[PDB]
């Protein structure tokens, strides 16, 4: 008895909330002044009714307001300040080239990002796979490597949004998860407060994706677009195909190694192209560093065929306390396997079908991603040279490159892999890569 | 590597393409194996020579077949997958109440749409006015609904059709959207990929229909049955009246307030009466789950009488994760508009005319729709109370009351009501709802 339970019992009621009253409990969220069950009571409200576009705002706003914003108009940059988020898959390493890339070209890119989900793998973890790579630099350290290399990739502080913290958890034990207006908000606290000036989304679809169907997915985006704009941050998304990996890899190392050949252009995954391609030229047209498509991707593939964009990676990487010559250098870096071997198919047809959320977890089960906190990452564990939907497979074309601690976890992955793949007689249906893009 | 230049010659040259020739082409269009370019030429080429039935037949299967056609095979129903389909218009919510209705008179009904933007809103915004309500149930879910309830209204048309994406997209930017056999693929491809043994289609005749003149949407009618009933779908069409709203109500919790009180019997709105009875009497006719019109309208009123029909609807609705007591307690969990007022005319006289698009376009202003696909929904504003052409008007006789989210939203919506309806000093003439049925 301590204050408004109201609250609940008006969005139970089917009513809008105010500005107000959601930071007020936002805020409570944090403080712990309200209850775990106050928080589930209200997200399950939520659930049940949605909320308008103001309530979303505030929502987001409120959450986001709840620990530090950064703020960086007192560095005078010339440049837009600019960010990506994803929801997530497997192989999914665009940001690793797409920071650079964007640093490249004008754009202040300060990525803030997170570990491993479930069967998504994290880009912290990825870069953790390099020796000495620091994702917690001090606030003083950040705004540096920022004004210098124009790109960083860094780890939350508890002050970032931490209202999520306990509202995330509550949901996830809930059954309240799967709302898209708490999805939004809990998606975007902790990107605005990185004070962006601009924003893409990558809003994956299918079978290793957050959202079960297409539909959903575009109802998420949509969203995020909509709350974002409304927030004071110019924002687009894509929706992005996550049906197979993205990647030729993954996993940690490999991913890592595949991002550096990425901009060096020793390979590129034409699918994974497609997709950073696409993401960056967000980027640039709401960075207002190109006013269209063609302009934004000239940009781009001029320092991906200049040297430029892999320059920025391997001076990112050392102004973080990797080496210097990563870029240079990189296999004499990153962690090897001890089990390296093709896995094959028992059967001779067309890839049909992919279950990627089944991969992630193969990934992780061999030890590329932690299910508790004390297990430790081994960073060299994971698939290369994935076998792509549509193609053709037989005794000599391997499904993937299996890379294991020992033979008991490579059987394991192996039996996955076997099972997560389906083959069919006849070729099916192509796919694009990219599916759309969505603007206020 | 599989252009297909020979197919356009062929075409261009104004010979009849094969059902191989239409199938390749359509096919190439999904897996984006043919270009833009040859798109277009073969949309003009098509635009200038026309289609043959058997080509138009061959182009809707093809597009039909370029995605997943569902099959009630198993499952063993022992009566007819049916549907409506219409070129849609302000105030109809004629498939709400349609669907239980059909169903329970012995159809199956696999009500999926495509989501609205226009001035004219969708049946799937409306139905997520209630709480809980889950327009996108899982396939499989899907069809345990239609088995047990008989109908279900959902959303997950990415995958129906998919050819018709590109080559849209590509008819809009060439001026060859304008095109009958085109029109007629686009509009039919996604309701035949439902599996039907029978279809109505809807076509709008007047200032607010999709076509211009009545000859134009009677036109169109035919080219929808010939090419319907050639797929092997049984189909008539209706040309039905837009011009003034159809229900009394526009906009998305008013509109399924109105769908409930007509299946219940509380309201009836005469001109929509007559709409929804016609089009359901086809449905049961093409079904052949009724003899002729009279039996159809007999056993159309009797689950109407009786409550049949809105147990129907109300089972649906359970099915789709609603409350399982909507219908009895509908008002207590539609969302309900803060500001709720009647608007009076600036003059006195009888209702001559109305712009339905202008009306639309009112509600969408409110917030009852979407200006841009970002946009969010506020699903409680709308008109209800809607005047109708012939009506008298003077200061107790309101043109209809506005629900809106605060005063000075309710004020741009009262002087766009105003402006949208014409009234005069002698009463105009009636027409009907229902035009001519189309059998071809």
């Amino acid at each position: 008895m301590f204050l408004a339970q109201e609250i609940i019992r008006k969005k139970r009621d089917g009513h809008a909330l105010s500005d107000e009253e959601i930071r007020f409990f936002i805020n409570g969220i944090r403080d712990n002044t309200i209850s775990e069950g106050q928080i589930a009571a209200l997200a399950m409200t939520i659930f049940f009714h949605d909320m308008t576009m103001p309530e979303r705002v505030s929502l987001t706003m409120a959450m986001r307001d709840s620990g530090t914003v950064l703020d960086w108009k007192s560095l005078n940059l010339n440049g837009p300040i600019v960010d990506k988020h994803s929801t997530g898959g497997v192989g999914d390493v665009t940001s690793l080239m797409l920071g650079p890339m964007v640093a490249a070209c004008g754009g202040y890119v300060p990525m803030i990002s997170g570990r491993g989900l479930g069967h998504t793998g994290g880009t912290l973890d990825k870069l953790e796979a390099i020796p000495g790579f620091d994702i917690f630099p001090d606030d003083n350290r950040f705004r540096e490597i920022i004004q210098d290399v124009g790109v960083a990739i860094i780890g939350q502080t508890s002050s970032l949004a931490p209202a999520d913290k306990r509202f995330y958890a509550t949901r996830d034990i809930t059954a309240t998860v799967d709302s898209i207006p708490l999805i939004t908000g809990s998606i975007l606290a902790k990107k605005l407060a990185e004070g962006l000036d601009a924003l893409v989304m990558d809003v994956k679809v299918g079978s290793g994706a957050f959202m079960p169907t297409y539909e959903l997915s575009e109802a998420l985006a949509e969203a995020i677009v909509g709350v974002a704009n409304g927030a004071g941050v110019r924002t687009t998304a894509l929706l992005t195909d996550m049906n197979q990996v993205l990647a030729s890899s993954a996993g940690n190392a490999v991913e890592v190694r595949e991002a550096v050949q990425f901009l060096t252009g020793e390979y590129r995954n034409p699918r994974l192209f497609d997709v950073t391609m696409a993401l960056c030229v967000e980027m640039l047209i709401s960075g207002q560093l190109a006013k269209d498509d063609a302009e934004a991707r000239a940009k781009l593939q001029a320092v991906l065929d200049n040297g430029k964009a892999a320059e920025v990676f391997g001076r990112m990487v050392a102004a973080q306390k990797g080496p210097s010559d990563f870029v240079e250098n990189y296999d004499k870096y990153l962690p090897t396997a001890m089990l390296s071997k093709a896995v094959y198919a028992d059967t001779e047809g067309f890839i049909s079908a992919m279950d990627t959320r089944a991969l992630g977890m193969a990934v992780v089960s061999m030890g590329g991603g932690r299910r508790q906190a004390s297990d430790t990452i081994d960073y060299s564990v994971g698939f290369t040279d994935m076998a792509r939907l549509g193609d053709s497979i037989d005794g000599q074309r391997p499904l993937a490159v299996i890379h294991a601690k020992d033979e008991a976890s490579w059987q394991e992955a192996a039996k996955a892999v076997k099972a997560a793949i389906i083959l069919d007689d006849k070729a099916p249906a192509s796919t694009p890569s990219v599916y759309r893009r969505i603007t206020e």
